[PDB]
């Protein structure tokens, strides 16, 4: 509506256009995504690390939806950290604090379904925050399997196998799985987890697009996965990891996994 100034453009999203803006009224700078019941529902979905949506305007087909401003994003965060590496405790804390707004819209049966880095938005006080949540309901690196072979009805373990891929990445400082294709994706999982099989995970070989013909590669030692890191956290990944949905674990028991023992909040060094 004309009750906004777009300041700039931020960024494509991956349903539309993204601009930084002013509300002339309120005076607050906000989001504006440039795209009913759906939408609705996520206005009431408000937590400290879940990405507030202030308002939603439709009108000529066009769709707008507002959201509260943060001035930088996890992927963009990564890149100019890469060769010094973040630091543990606040690795820590952002997994801790996604793992608390992940736990929030799971109570309320709410998948992300498409997390990743750029939708990861950060600010100076220490705090991380979940973007484009619900709005499902082009990279690959971190779908879960079950996506990629064909289940339909997928859980909330999907977005746990996103997270972890996401941890791993801050970590090495590098992509886990660097999908360039669904079917590079699938085996690029596969070389690292080993291909899975009815023993480690029931049910695999009659999902959709599962083929009796895929290769068959050895789980990998999970030590060359991501060191350093210490057994706290890659026995969190691991399971972060599993190949079952079912068993993967869930953002709840995850927050009290001893790896975040000595949690703190710590804040990163922003120059917005
Ligand atoms: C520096 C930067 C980059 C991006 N972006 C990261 C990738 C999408 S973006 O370019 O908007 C971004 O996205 C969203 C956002 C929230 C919810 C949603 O549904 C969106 O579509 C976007 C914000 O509130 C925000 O403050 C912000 C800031």
């Amino acid at each position: 509506m004309e009750n906004f100034q777009k300041v700039e453009k931020i960024g494509e999203g991956t349903y539309g256009v993204v601009y930084k803006a002013r509300n002339k009224l309120t005076g607050e700078v906000v989001a504006l995504k440039k795209i009913i019941r759906e939408i609705s529902l996520l206005k009431e979905l408000n937590h400290p690390n879940i990405v507030k949506l202030l308002d939603v305007i439709h009108t000529e087909n066009k769709l707008y939806l507002v959201f509260e401003f943060l001035h930088q994003d996890l992927k963009k965060f990564m890149d100019a950290s890469a060769l010094t590496g973040i630091p543990l405790p606040l690795i820590k804390s952002y997994l801790f604090q996604l793992l608390q707004g992940l736990a929030f819209c799971h109570s309320h049966r709410v998948l992300h379904r498409d997390l990743k880095p750029q939708n990861l938005l950060i600010n100076t006080e220490g705090a991380i925050k979940l973007a484009d949540f619900g709005l499902a309901r082009v990279t690959l690196w971190y779908r879960a399997p079950e996506i990629l072979l064909g289940c339909k009805y997928y859980s909330t373990a999907v977005d746990i196998w996103s997270l972890g891929c996401i941890f791993a990445e801050m970590v090495t400082r590098r992509a886990l799985f660097p999908g360039d294709s669904e079917i590079d994706q699938l085996f690029r999982i596969f070389r690292t987890l080993g291909t899975p099989d009815e023993v480690v995970w029931p049910g695999v070989t009659s999902m959709p697009d599962y083929k009796p013909s895929f290769p068959k590669w050895a789980r990998q030692d999970f030590s060359k996965v991501v060191p350093p890191l210490d057994e706290d956290g890659r026995s969190l990944l691991s399971q972060m990891l599993h190949y079952d949905p079912n068993k993967r674990i869930s953002a709840k028991a995850a927050l009290a996994h001893p790896f975040f023992q000595d949690v703190t909040k710590p804040v990163p060094h922003l120059r917005l």
